[PDB]
């Protein structure tokens, strides 16, 4: 799986980049068939939002969340994330 990850307006701490990483690595259902992973931290005033672009065979996922904290952010982006991958393998 090929992971890019672009901070707007924003530095993307290692702490923050290897949770995400991991986090990644664990999702399901479907994780194998992922080719490219596109990630975009940003904020707006307090609102800490993390956006993921998904690419997989014949099909594309985009998802967003968002909150007072860009780790929990990251945990949010993920359910909606596993739920999207729920409805492609239903599919």
């Amino acid at each position: 799986m090929h992971i890019q990850m672009t901070g707007q307006g924003v530095d993307i701490s290692p702490a923050l980049r290897e949770l995400t990483e991991k986090k990644l690595h664990r999702i399901q259902p479907c994780r194998d068939e992922i080719s490219n992973i596109h990630i975009i931290f940003h904020i707006n005033k307090l609102k800490k939002i993390v956006d993921a672009n998904v690419k997989l065979p014949g099909s594309t996922i985009n998802a967003q969340a968002e909150s007072d904290d860009m780790y929990k952010t990251v945990d949010l982006l993920m359910h909606k994330l596993e739920t999207q991958l729920s409805k492609y393998k239903a599919k």
